[PDB]
């Protein structure tokens, strides 16, 4: 197996364990060590933060972001699942 380095957002399962790598990645922890219903303001994510990883996020989705989805999903759960509404 080798799932731990993006791939593509055909489903909330890959838009979740990029998400979670992502974190993983800036955290320098385990993706398994990411909590998805644990809300980000208490995680790494921070002001600027945001922007960085919605920057890549958008563009790994092919399209563009907003702020608010961090003010409205501020989890992985809920973040990867409104990711599956408003693209997939």
């Amino acid at each position: 197996g080798s799932h731990m380095k993006t791939i593509q957002p055909a489903s909330v399962e890959d838009i979740q364990s990029w998400l979670i790598d992502q974190f993983a990645q800036q955290l320098d922890v385990d993706p398994d060590d990411i909590d998805m219903e644990e809300s980000f303001d208490n995680y790494d994510l921070n002001s600027s933060k945001a922007l960085i990883l919605l920057g890549r996020l958008e563009k790994w989705l092919g399209k563009e972001l907003n702020p608010v989805l961090i003010f409205n999903y501020p989890t992985i759960a809920q973040l990867a699942k409104r990711l599956g509404e408003l693209y997939l």
